[PDB]
């Protein structure tokens, strides 16, 4: 066989029950082959149910034998639940959806993922804007709102809470968490007494909360994924004042390997606006770093100044369901161009092109009727075989989220894509997935599937070779 049997990396419970570890659900795979040869498999650990909210931790497992066996779960981040929440299913600050990538110069490994305070995830965002940050004297601070008060408190040096007028208080935020899984992050103290947590939004025991908005956090590892930094809040570097949601397109990001922007880290993200939010404004873009992950910047949206049937749209003002593009996967070609394969609503594969290292996008989105898109996440990777350039892309074959496929395209000298093969890899339920090159003509994939009553989803791994592809 040219495809290995299914190995289950993150096992969900069955028939609506928790698994042996008390966890009902895993979702949202990310797969990363590191410079040491290690495979890191990431996921949402969704304890209480399968929905995009609740008690969710960012977790990884490591394989040191190319996916044959796997080590213990390592929790990158898991924010503590609000013990007073009326409904535990929506009673925790939330992390959800990660992107993994390694810097090939520094060997640092990044996991970038979404964060929401307590509530129904994205559906817990305030209906009206709540400002999340304020710049005071050239310094950007996260805002806190106090019960019964209108003004903006700020979290400054060492987590000290300042009044809206600019005076220090005896309140302090845990900004340098030290507990396992960093479960103490956001804890709110008055002197030495723990009062609550700034991410709690109901039945609060402390006076302070952050804006009910959408955030982006990053954790990094310098030891091949064994241990992880405390979360860094990168939101203010990349989130514009008009953006409602800003979140990752989960999977595995890339580092540009050629051209004037060689070394740039690219992370797929997408946004919504306040005009049409999730109904008509989901828009793909990337964020990037040119300094090995220290600072981040937003590129333009594919939808910015995009002409749709003779009239331009902009990601900040659009209201057009079919012009949306959401979670995406990013690839650089040998000619230096960046290709962004975007989940969307045309039924087929949508691809944007950037000639400037991901910052701006060409006028036209290219569609490939040869590859179905049933409106679900996908992953794609660059690969060379026998001196020829290809892209491998995996997603559901359909008609529903089912029949996982690995699609093989030749990259032409145009550089257009020619779809050569469409190979089934998993019968039955199939959703989010993440591909990696393993070396020696082999490839790995971590993907969502269920069978035999499993809760959505169990994340499984398979390896295949060139023979399987071609
Ligand atoms: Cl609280
Ligand atoms: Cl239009």
């Amino acid at each position: 066989a040219a495809l290995t049997e299914k190995t289950d990396i993150f096992e969900s419970g069955r028939n609506g029950k928790p698994n042996k570890d008390g966890i009902k659900s895993y979702r949202i795979p990310a797969l990363l082959k590191t410079d040491k040869g290690t495979l890191i498999a990431g996921a949402d650990e969704r304890r209480l149910h399968s929905s995009d909210w609740g008690d969710i931790g960012m977790v990884i497992r490591r394989s040191e034998d190319n996916g044959k066996t796997w080590g213990d779960r390592v929790t990158i981040t898991n924010l503590r639940d609000n013990p007073k929440a009326s409904d535990p299913s929506i009673g925790s600050p939330v992390n959800i959806d990660m992107v993994l990538v390694q810097d090939p110069e520094t060997k640092r490994i990044f996991s970038i993922y979404d964060m929401f305070p307590e509530g129904k995830g994205i559906f817990g965002m305030s209906s009206q804007k709540e400002e999340a940050y304020k710049k005071i004297d050239g310094k950007t601070y996260q805002i806190l709102y106090r019960e019964g008060e209108k003004g903006a408190y700020t979290i400054r040096e060492n987590g000290t809470v300042y009044t809206p007028d600019g005076k220090a208080t005896d309140y302090r935020v845990v900004v340098d968490p030290v507990k396992p899984a960093y479960s103490d992050k956001g804890d709110l103290y008055k002197g030495n007494q723990l009062l609550g947590n700034i991410y709690f939004t109901t039945n609060k025991t402390s006076p302070f909360r952050i804006a009910k908005d959408s955030y982006l956090w990053m954790s990094y590892s310098d030891d091949d994924g064994k241990t992880w930094s405390a979360p860094q809040d990168i939101t203010p570097m990349v989130k514009a004042d008009w953006m409602k949601f800003l979140g990752v397109g989960p999977g595995t990001g890339i580092v540009l390997r050629n051209g004037p922007h060689k070394g740039r880290i690219l992370i797929p993200v997408y946004t919504t606006n306040n005009v049409s939010h999730l109904n008509g404004s989901q828009s793909s873009r990337i964020i990037y770093s040119d300094d090995h992950g220290k600072t981040w910047h937003a590129g333009e949206a594919v939808n910015d100044n995009r002409q749709v049937d003779g009239q331009k749209i902009h990601s900040s003002t659009m209201n057009n369901r079919r012009a949306q593009n959401t979670e995406s996967t990013v690839v650089q070609l040998n000619n230096g161009d960046v290709k962004l394969f975007m989940r969307g609503l045309t039924g087929d594969l949508q691809v944007a092109t950037s000639k400037d290292g991901g910052v701006t996008w060409e006028k036209d989105i290219k569609r490939y009727p040869q590859v179905k898109d049933v409106y679900v996440q996908m992953s794609a990777i660059h690969t060379m075989h026998e001196g020829k350039e290809y892209i491998i892309l995996s997603n559901a074959g359909g008609p529903k989220r089912e029949n996982g496929m690995v699609h093989l395209a030749r990259v032409e000298e145009n550089g257009e894509l020619t779809w050569l093969k469409h190979n089934p890899i998993q019968k039955g339920e199939f959703a989010y997935n993440s591909l990696q090159e393993l070396g020696n003509g082999e490839y790995g994939i971590l993907y969502e599937h269920t069978e035999k009553g499993q809760n959505a989803y169990t994340l499984s791994f398979r390896k295949f070779n060139w023979d399987f592809l071609s």
